[PDB]
C-alpha cells in the first residue's frame, strides 16, 4: 500500500501519507482554542502522521464562521500550545492553517459590525448563505475594497500570526489561499475587478498571494510554510476564466519564491472539486504537481482507493482527507487495514458541543 511508504517532507520523516485536511469545526468558543480541540486532534494524531489544523484567524476581522480559533492573541497562543503538545506526544507533525475569509463574512463576525474587506466591492451572490451564530443562515453583505497600504497591513497580520504559531510550537503554517476566501478573492478573475497593481493580469492577481507567502517565509523560514489553493473550485462565486492558467501562474510564483529564498516550501496543497474525484473512480491536479518544484498534497473527494492511486501514479506525495477524518478518528489505521469507515453526520460539522459529533465518533 503506497499510502504507507515513508515520505520525507523536508526535515519531517512521515511514516505514512494520509494527512488530516484542515477543517473548520467551530468548537473554539469565542475564538479561544478549547480543550476539546486537544482531544480531537489527539484522537487523529499518529506517529509520523501529518495534521493540518482548522483555519485559524489572523486578525479580529478575518472570521466568517462562529467560534473559529484565532492565533493573533497571546492568549490564543497559550491555549494552542497545549493542543500542539498533546499532538507532539503522539509523534505527529502539525501545521496551523492561517485563514482570512475576506468578503465571506457578516456584520455579526466583524468588530463594531463593520463591513468585511476584500479585493472588490462585489458581494457573494444570494445563492450562497453564511452560517450565523444561532445556526440560521444569513446574507453575505457588500465588502469594502482595500487599498495597497491596508493590503500590507493584512500581510503583516499573516506574518505576526505565523510567528505566533511558531511560538505555540507548531511545526509550520499553511496559507489558506483557497475556496473563495480573501486570497482567492485576489486570485480569481471572476472576483478581482481591480484596476491597480493587484488586478488585471495574471501577474497582478498573483501579487497578493506572493506578498503573503514572502512575508511568512521571511519570518519563519520557507521550510515551515505550506500553501493551499483551489483554482478549479468555484465556492462562494470564486470562478476563474482559466483555472489551469491561474494555477500554473501561482505555481510559477511559488517556484520563484523558493529560488530567491534559497529553500523549498513545506509543500503545495491543492483541492479539486469533488466531482473530479468521482469521475476518477483531473489532469489539472497532475499538471500543477508536474509544474511545482516540491512536495505536493492532493485533496478533494479522496477515498482509500483514490489515495492509493494518486501516490502510486505519481499524482501526489501526500493525500489529505477531510470528511472521512471527521467521522473516523483512526482513519489512518482503517485505511491501512481496509476497514469499514464510519459515516459522517453533516448536522454536527459546525455545532459547538465539545463532544457530540466531534470526539464521540468511535475507534475500530
Ligand atoms: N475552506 C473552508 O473554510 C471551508 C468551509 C466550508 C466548506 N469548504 C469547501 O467549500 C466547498 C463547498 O462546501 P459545501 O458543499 O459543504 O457547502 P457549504 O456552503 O458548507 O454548505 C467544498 O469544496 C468544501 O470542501 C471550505
Ligand atoms: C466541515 C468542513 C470544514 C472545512 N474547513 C476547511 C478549512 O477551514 N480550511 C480549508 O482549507 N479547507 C476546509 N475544508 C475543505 C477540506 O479541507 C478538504 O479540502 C475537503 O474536505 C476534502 O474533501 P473530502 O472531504 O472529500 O476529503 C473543510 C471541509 C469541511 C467538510
Amino acid at each position: 500500500n503506497p499510502l504507507f511508504s515513508p515520505y520525507k517532507m523536508g526535515k519531517f520523516n512521515l511514516s505514512h501519507r494520509v494527512v488530516l485536511a484542515p477543517m473548520t469545526r467551530c468548537r473554539a468558543l469565542n475564538n479561544i482554542p478549547q480543550a476539546a480541540l486537544g482531544e480531537y486532534y489527539e484522537q487523529r494524531a499518529t506517529a509520523g502522521g501529518f495534521l493540518i489544523t482548522e483555519g485559524t484567524m489572523i486578525s479580529p476581522t478575518s472570521a466568517g464562521f462562529p467560534h473559529v480559533p484565532g492565533i493573533f492573541t497571546k492568549e490564543q497562543v497559550r491555549e494552542w500550545k497545549k493542543i500542539v503538545d498533546v499532538v507532539h506526544a503522539k509523534g505527529a507533525v502539525i501545521f496551523c492553517q492561517l485563514w482570512h475569509v475576506g468578503r465571506a463574512s457578516h456584520e455579526v463576525y466583524q468588530p463594531a459590525g463593520a463591513a468585511p474587506i476584500s479585493s472588490t466591492e462585489k458581494p457573494i451572490s444570494n445563492r450562497w448563505r453564511i452560517l450565523m451564530p444561532d445556526g440560521t443562515h444569513g446574507i453575505y453583505p457588500k465588502p469594502r475594497a482595500i487599498g495597497t497600504y491596508e493590503i500590507s497591513q493584512v500581510v503583516e497580520d499573516y506574518r505576526r500570526s505565523a510567528l505566533n504559531a511558531i511560538e505555540a510550537g507548531f511545526d509550520g503554517i499553511e496559507i489558506h489561499g483557497a475556496h473563495g476566501y480573501l486570497i482567492d478573492q485576489f486570485l480569481k478573475d471572476g472576483i478581482n475587478d481591480r484596476t491597480d497593481e493587484y488586478g488585471g493580469s495574471l501577474a497582478n492577481r498573483c501579487k497578493f498571494i506572493t506578498q503573503v507567502v514572502q512575508a511568512v517565509v521571511s519570518a519563519i523560514g520557507a521550510d515551515r510554510v505550506g500553501v493551499r489553493v483551489s483554482p478549479a473550485i468555484d465556492h462562494l462565486d470564486a470562478m476563474d476564466s482559466n483555472p489551469l492558467s491561474l494555477g500554473l501562474a501561482v505555481v510559477e510564483r511559488l517556484n520563484k519564491i523558493q529560488l530567491h529564498s534559497g529553500s523549498k516550501l513545506a509543500y503545495l496543497h491543492v483541492t479539486q472539486p469533488r466531482y473530479v474525484a468521482y469521475g476518477q473512480t483531473a489532469r489539472l491536479m497532475r499538471t500543477l504537481r508536474n509544474a511545482y518544484q516540491g512536495t505536493f498534497i492532493c485533496s478533494g473527494g479522496y477515498t482509500r482507493e483514490l489515495g492509493i492511486e494518486a501516490v502510486a501514479q505519481g499524482d501526489a506525495d501526500l493525500v489529505s482527507y477531510g470528511r472521512l477524518f471527521i467521522s473516523n478518528p483512526d482513519l489512518v489505521m482503517r485505511i491501512k487495514l481496509n476497514a469499514p469507515l464510519n459515516k459522517y453526520n453533516r448536522k454536527t460539522f459546525y455545532t459547538q458541543d465539545p463532544v457530540v459529533g466531534y470526539t464521540d465518533y468511535p475507534f475500530l
